[PDB]
């Protein structure tokens, strides 16, 4: 099962650089001008580029969201779908862990906690955070799929770039918390668990619906 | 008609999604640094990514202008063209209904209506939309155009790009509303229809010009 | 001699509209924050939209430079040269005559035009544009290149992108001025033609090095 | 040896301009709006740009700790890995020297020196450093490895946004030194070698690492 | 009559440049950086020299509310709080009129327009609007006040000043409409009188209340 | 006691508005550019027509540290200064409350709450609390005084203008809460009182600090 | 006549130093944030001190339409109003050269000049340069009238204010050219003397007519 | 000699906080939208506030340079002098160490040292700080001064006034260091005297350009 272990290693070590990296950008080193643009790309690129690492060979989930999307999808098995999401929480814990170390405590800030905004209920919130990633599930299952007579597209860039709509849309909302993961790693460092459901709730059902769009009303 | 329907759904929801992520960011959260820049950027990654899911199947037109450039290029019926449009001005409404009953009032605006910049006439709005929807059909005329000895390129991030750079233009003028669709779902929820016609003579027109300087005077 | 003509208009045509995308995200609408990073994206995704749309026909040089750099390139007659000039000196004074009837008086300023930065002499101001036009036509001739074992990448998001970094860097200098055209369509519309030698200097300069550092230094 | 040569002067000239466009761009023209965006892409579409033109004949290095990562991946004899090196070298203080001979001296600054910023430690400075360039290295040796069933992808631009997500992070750490020649420039050039260790520990560890984790934990 | 026909020419000049100058700073040249600070401190600054100017001889009122309060203070009689009144409304159109004549129609917009803001409704743009008015009577009375064993203070700066933090407050809900000819003049110009009784009804009670709360629960 | 009830209403009406459009001004409508500026400006001119206003009667206090500092100061007997802390605090939280029903949800956020940065510990942020009210009490002893032969100055301008620069330099510690009451309104409405007991301890010291620091080494 | 000369080097001294810090801080540092508050207040501030400084002497007019308006005001004889014109014609460009001096070529630019706003017709901003100065000169002559019964108000500090909101208005339109002494220095020395005219035909019938309405028609 | 050492702990405390307040102010914790305005009116506000406490008992100078101005002027014994000076060091670098100490490491940056702006040569640094203080000093001296027939204006706000007016157009050039104190806060504790004695050549200078040109061309 060597083939399976390093992919496990991967979704660890990518999560945690997506985190890493991730939480970084969105760390308030300034309350100047929109960091919105900033860090969706930062995301996205942080993205991008794991893809184009370890995505041939764990699939760059690095998101329990989209490991869960694959579940439901059936390419993959139960197993290795519960030993993803553990090694991308565990990555995620990791990744914010170092973050935490590196950073100054002036800019760490909540360490990018998703917190909802206000005015934005947690029915609001869950919706946003559902459509986020039911987007997001969508580029990722239509970009991994090997069913087409043509022959062209970037796989990370173009998967990348979805996450970074989603958080030019859901920062405002509840920070764009598309990612379980990216959303528990400051919560459980931070002793923060406020609407923590929402981050999970959400992106499960959209990664759901977005596994179920696709697989049954887009390309059976 | 199975493969019909679905492509129906799929510029349905697309443009559902279209209009919900293109709107949400277009909302002024903030009147602060210029938005120009993230909300061109937004619409574009938006249609990146739907073209790069139902692209395969109904086109991913999202845009009655766009489909009004294919029934012109006959790359389509009237029938299916009609059955698109119907579908893009229900799927917008659509997306700025799920948009309206998610963001707060405080944030919700005019939920993004293209309104007429001071001092842009409607004649000069009406060639800047022409414009702006002539290179954004011409793109799409020669992306999806299956016809060159070459092969290179990404169709998704092609087209997006030039929606994003129609966005980088025309957002001072007209709001870059080179999308009837999106253009009707923020003035059908909001009862505004002020110089409303701006919007489809100039798309309509920019995307007739488009899909005739390609098929004759580009691509014979 | 259809096949010529065509490519002259596609000369025309795209150049009118890479100036009139160009030069009109150029317009200073405000003078709030950094203007830069939009322009340069502006005439990346334009350029990369043409090349997407009339690369296939006329090469989509628009740019006197890049005509002069594959006529230094051996790649094109001298005849078809003069005329991809004239196409675009025509077209780009078009572009900017477009874009003066649609804009505002109040936001039209000098209609985008190249100016020298204080404290940037004639000198430097040259050089600064032979490096933005050299890494360019470099760019240009290393992706218009048919001969490599290798087959990966999109032709026009590459030119683009290389014109991008040329006015994130050059706009603070010049304005990054790396295309004649450009540079003569304000100057003609607003009779102001100070330091514009260096806008015809430096590109042409920096274009003939680009074409031959890639010939006889990179790629022979 | 005229293809080793012709290598070395490429690695010589892309060093050069992606110093000179690198630094010019970090070049604080204005206090004003975040520059860090505009200059991560700047880094990276000049990476971008280079890649797609002289990588096909030298891989495009331009960073001592890219030379020193396939040194260690065992793709480049030890001879060519101090050639390249030194012309790295050699190069990226030419292009900091051409830019400090074009820009003027009130916007000249410290030539982009890569400094750490208050409060974070030279051990922080360090990590985050090899952070910065393991993934950097790990993107780089994914995507120049040849060995996979797939065939998609652009090589340039994954590569050169994977140093723009470094600078989307490191910049507000260390400035994003993830390249000793770059960062070797301006220090040679300002007589300031404050912490400059960190910025050759840090990339080279980086290198390392993501020569390491890549070979025998991701792709054996 | 001549004392009492040169104040109310004053009134009328005032306003006249009250308006211009206030609603003039107000015209959105830019979307860029916040206007609220340079807006707030534009009224207060045009306010603080008109009542240095015609203070001393109409009482500077150029507001219908404050004209009202000093009604309702029994500090001036029925007849010259209408000949006022009149003066201002008629003054403000004049200022807003020239105003219109001066600016190009590009930066020109609504006129600067009190537009209730978003998610603001009516009865709480009411309330806002009268509290506005009610500190700023408030600071008018307690200053144009007689009554003192203290001989401190400069009049027209701390009346200017209490209308500035009206617009540092008052500008996101309702553009500080504190002054019912302010809030007349754009609305006679350009035809939109929607919600414009909130900013007659909310001044006007806000000056009775800042009249009453003075001369009965402040200094009997 | 007609002339003690007059000013504890005084300081309760003075204290609503003082926290009305203070906290007011200090909600976050937009993430954008720095409101710094702004909301000290916005404190200070609202304490600046406050005590052109109720100033005469009651002094306005509008701050238990003030009214503790004159009990301290010997200038008000113990009963008064109960009763104006009682009017402060109850004042405060009914400003918060008409601010908390007139403000939208999406923009009251957590209603301006004074919340402590990160990396500032609770012993730092009292001395910055200490400091910031020491000088305003320093300043408020200096002005209110009457024991000097020159007679020159504005007693509301130079208190406010001591608040504004208290909140240029504390904001980004503490937000700064010179204010107990200030700081009482937000977390009483908010159920959140984290590290609440700094902008008590931290300006009741402070304002020990500067009612001694004035009576016995400054001015006897 | 001692008495005299030392008053004309207080206009000369007075002129240079307002024409000096005014233009210094107008130079464009930085294309960042607005820098419309900023140059606002520097011109306010500069004049404060200054009239604070050399006011009991000369009056610090430091603007020949000033001048222009106490000669058309019969307070000063026709040979000392040109003494003041030539001392501040003559201090104005010592001002400017002095700053030309010390300033950087790279943000010298045109060295603060008075330029015409696009869109700004000759004729329009004739009547901007009126009214700017109009209200000035207004503010001036109801400051330094003895003619009063109260006795209250700071000299200096209004009538700076009042040149603030000149620039707060003006800038956009003119570059709030109130002065033609500080429009003619960066003129003489950057040979650029496009429209001046309008910055003293503009100015100095505002000064008449300033001089004319308080004279007249506010306090015969 | 009560009176005496009094006055130098007022000279000692204020400069403590004058140096806290102010060099807080300038502390970056943001490299956002322009800081100088908010830093200059920082500085002007903290001025005004201490002359304002201890301007009666000390002259509230607070700097070596305006300390030396008066011992150029003969109102103040050499003894004074010296006692005023060390007690302006000794405070400042007690407000420059509880700054350090309250301020968290991540944006205490160099603590607010005066630097050199680029292009800025010593010879025009020194120019610029002489200008700066001498404005300074003559607004102090002029404001100081008890002979004059008029009664009017406040003398705190005048001095900090001119202050921020120094920082306004000071702070591109040289950090605006117009206060050898404040100067020698930052460096003696960073341990970085670079091009230190401009800031004590050029405002000691100043200063006695200003108390010379006060006393003998100004106000004999
Ligand atoms: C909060 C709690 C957190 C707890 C975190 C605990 C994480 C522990 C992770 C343990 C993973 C252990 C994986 C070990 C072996 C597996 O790969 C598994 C074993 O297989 P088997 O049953 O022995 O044989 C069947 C395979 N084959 C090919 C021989 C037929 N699969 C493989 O063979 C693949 C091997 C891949 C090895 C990669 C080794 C990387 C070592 C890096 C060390 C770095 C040290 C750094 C110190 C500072
Ligand atoms: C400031 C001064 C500016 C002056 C600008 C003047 C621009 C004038 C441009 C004139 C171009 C004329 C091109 C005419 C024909 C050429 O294509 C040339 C002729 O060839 P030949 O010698 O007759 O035959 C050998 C070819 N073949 C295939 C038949 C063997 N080549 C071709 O055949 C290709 C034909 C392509 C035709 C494209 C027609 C587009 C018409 C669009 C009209 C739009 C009107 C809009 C009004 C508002
Ligand atoms: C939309 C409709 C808008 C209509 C706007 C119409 C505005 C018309 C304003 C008319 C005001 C007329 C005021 C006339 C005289 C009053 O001062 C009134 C008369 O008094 P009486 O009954 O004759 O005598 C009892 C006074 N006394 C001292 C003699 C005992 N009071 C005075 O005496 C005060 C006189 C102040 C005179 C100021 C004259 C300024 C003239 C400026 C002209 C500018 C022309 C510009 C052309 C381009
Ligand atoms: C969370 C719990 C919050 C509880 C808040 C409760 C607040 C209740 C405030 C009650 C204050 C009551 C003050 C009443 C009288 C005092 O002025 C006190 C009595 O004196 P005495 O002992 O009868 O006579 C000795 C005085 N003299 C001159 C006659 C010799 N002092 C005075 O005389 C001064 C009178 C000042 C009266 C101001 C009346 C304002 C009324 C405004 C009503 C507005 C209604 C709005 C409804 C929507
Ligand atoms: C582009 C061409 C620019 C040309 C610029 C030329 C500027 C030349 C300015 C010359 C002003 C000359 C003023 C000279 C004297 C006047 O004060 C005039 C004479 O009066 P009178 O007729 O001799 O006597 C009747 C007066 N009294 C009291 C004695 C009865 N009035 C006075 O008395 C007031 C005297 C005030 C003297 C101030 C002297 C400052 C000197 C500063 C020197 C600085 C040198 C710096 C070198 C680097
Ligand atoms: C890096 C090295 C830094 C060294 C810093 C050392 C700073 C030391 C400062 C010492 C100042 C000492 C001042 C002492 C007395 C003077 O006031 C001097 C003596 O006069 P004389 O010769 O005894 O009598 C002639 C006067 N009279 C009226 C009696 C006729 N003048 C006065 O009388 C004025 C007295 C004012 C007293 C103010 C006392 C404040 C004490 C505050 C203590 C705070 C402790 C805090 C601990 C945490």
């Amino acid at each position: 099962s060597a083939s399976f272990w390093r992919a496990i290693f991967a979704e660890f070590f990518a999560t945690l650089f997506y985190v890493f990296f991730g939480l970084g950008a969105s760390l308030r080193w300034a309350p100047g001008p929109l960091h919105v643009l900033q860090v969706a790309l930062a995301f996205g690129l942080a993205l991008a580029t794991l893809v184009q690492a370890v995505g041939h060979i764990s699939g760059a989930h690095v998101n329990p969201a989209v490991t869960f999307a694959f579940l439901v999808g059936s390419q993959m098995s139960l197993l290795r779908a519960i030993c993803y999401v553990v090694a991308q929480l565990l990555g995620a814990v990791a990744g914010a862990a170092v973050l935490y170390s590196v950073t100054p405590p002036a800019v760490r800030g909540n360490l990018a906690l998703n917190t909802l905004h206000p005015g934005v209920s947690v029915g609001q919130a869950t919706i946003v955070e559902i459509f986020l990633t039911l987007q997001f599930v969508l580029c990722i299952f239509a970009t991994y799929d090997e069913r087409r007579n043509g022959r062209l597209g970037s796989v990370a860039l173009a998967v990348g770039f979805s996450l970074t709509l989603g958080h030019l849309f859901g920062m405002y909302y509840t920070g764009a918390g598309m990612n379980p993961a990216r959303s528990f790693a400051p919560a459980i460092l931070t002793r923060n668990f406020t609407n923590h459901w929402v981050y999970w709730v959400g992106p499960v059902i959209g990664a759901g619906l977005g596994s179920l769009l696709y697989d049954f009303l887009l390309f059976p």
